[PDB]
């Protein structure tokens, strides 16, 4: 039993890390069979950083101004191409340490686990939520770029997320195929992030992961219906709650005999009345960042 | 002079539609050099169209089972694979009417031309955009999955979206990736669009297309500041206004010289008083379909 914030073992991801370096910008990229991914934004300097037109940037280059470090190891960059937002840049030998992987966006909600990086350096591992607003409360400092954050499936990584930028304290980013999360463009505008929500499914998992942890206080006999919930958790900034959201939660009723509709009920009380002072499963705010999935893999294992 | 809604020549895109049947399903795939890309649906029957395991599915089945027409020709598979949403089929001719292309995710609010196709065989195009509530308000019957949308930007090709689906008289579907735009899954589930909103900035877009034309009659002499427009905007569920979009703005003020704030005034004054019975570029509502370089391709040419 207990429940953390846990991430995915990080070691087949860490194999990948490189630096990128082009002029005096470097960055982390990501090395797959032999092409690297990085940022795009690794080929501006001080002049182009707030309106640069990357098609031109990318025309006045040559392999040779790009500077790939592996650990000691120099690779050979022999082409470039620009994806959306990241750049791949070939290089002449294939990572002997590439995993089976896929590139997936992922949607609102949904969680993974981050390897921060430095200079190519792995440095930390954390899990954390795509917001609904696009956005990640992460933790990075300069030079973090092209960072990525993953999902482990059987022995597949699934990379989902490329890091760019820092938004008023929050983070935005990519998909690996360089589509932006949100509506972000990378270069310094006037671009901040819109009003977040709570994920409310996310609440509903982590308060089942409760029960199974024995913090039952917040129960109560009755029930409600999918209508009157979603007139209270409008008033809370919640997302409404679907049917697929009722059903995704199964597994977990399941395994607590309570029902999702009881479950809404007690946290429509939540709501109202506060927690007054107690905590569940050590915390005194609702926590939206465990999925039902995250829930059921650490609590059911 | 004059408005219309206005698709990209469709010639480009027309002579990469194929057909794809596997089994009693069909649909429309895209053909470029020697992978045809569609919806992976097609490799359900009724038995699994309400909660398919697609690996399960595709395990299942050999390149034979794949039947293209490219027209009258006969393709030959020779391999296929899975990507997020779509199948990808690769065959043993390239075709040799690949544009040059590319693969590119859309935001909400941006336009691209749709080509409707049934049985492989191009029906009609028309222009649309993609809403906040990542649908779109298509034109669709059944045997359309696989159309595909695009934008032209000089000689290439950019593939934006492929249809699989129509919910509650709305439509959605992926990027070609196969990643869905919005939190929908190609099954048959309890999915609803959210609720969708007004694009303004397309909005002033529209109406500096309509004193380009001529109407000029809702103009006033007043200003306004962005933060007075969108306490407004708010009220009427219309997007909020950011100062990237005025720049966006930028050389349609400059063409009519009314400046965009100036041009908030105007829209502020159409949310309060309606248009009572006066209509603008032949419409009696507040357009939102067109972009600001929308306009200016249609109106500067
Ligand atoms: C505080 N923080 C949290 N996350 C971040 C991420 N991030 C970053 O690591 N670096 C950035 N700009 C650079 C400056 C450089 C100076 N040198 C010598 N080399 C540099 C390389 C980079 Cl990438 N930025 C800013 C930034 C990065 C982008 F990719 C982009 F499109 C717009 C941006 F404003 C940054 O956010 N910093
Ligand atoms: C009215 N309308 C508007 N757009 C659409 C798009 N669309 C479609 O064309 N076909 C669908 N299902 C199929 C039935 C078939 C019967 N035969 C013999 N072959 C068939 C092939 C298809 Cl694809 N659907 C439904 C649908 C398609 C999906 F890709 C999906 F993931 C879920 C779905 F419910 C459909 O929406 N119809
Ligand atoms: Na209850
Ligand atoms: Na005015």
């Amino acid at each position: 039993s207990g429940f953390r914030k846990m991430a995915f073992p990080s070691g087949k991801v860490e194999g990948c890390m490189v630096q990128v370096t082009c002029g005096t910008t470097t960055l982390n990229g990501l090395w797959l069979d032999d092409v690297v991914y990085c940022p795009r934004h690794v080929i501006c300097t001080s002049e182009y950083m707030l309106n640069p037109n990357y098609e031109d940037l990318l025309i006045r280059k040559s392999n040779h101004n790009f500077l790939v470090q592996a650990g000691n190891v120099q690779l050979r960059v022999i082409g470039h191409s620009m994806q959306n937002c990241v750049l791949k840049l070939k290089v002449d030998t294939a990572n002997p340490k590439t995993p089976k992987y896929k590139f997936v966006r992922i949607q609102p909600g949904q969680t993974f686990s981050v390897l921060a990086c430095y200079n190519g350096s792995p440095s930390g591992v954390y899990q954390c939520a795509m917001r609904p607003n696009f956005t990640i409360k992460g933790s990075f400092l300069n030079g973090s770029c092209g960072s990525v954050g993953f999902n482990i499936d059987y022995d597949c990584v699934s990379f989902c997320y490329m890091h760019h930028m820092e938004l008023t304290g929050v983070h935005a980013g990519t998909d690996l195929e360089g589509n932006f999360y949100g509506p972000f463009v990378d270069r310094q505008t006037a671009q901040a992030a819109g009003t977040d929500t709570t994920i409310t499914v996310n609440v509903l998992a982590w308060l089942y992961a409760a029960v199974i942890n024995g913090d039952r206080w917040f129960l109560n006999r009755f029930t409600t219906t999918l209508n009157d919930f979603n007139l209270v958790a409008m008033k809370y900034n919640y997302e409404p709650l679907t049917q697929d959201h009722v059903d995704i939660l199964g597994p977990l009723s399941a395994q607590t005999g309570i029902a999702v509709l009881d479950m809404c009920a007690s946290l429509k009380e939540l709501l109202q009345n506060g927690m007054n002072g107690r905590t569940i499963l050590g915390s005194a705010l609702l926590e939206d960042e465990f999925t039902p999935f995250d829930v059921v893999r650490q609590c059911s294992g």
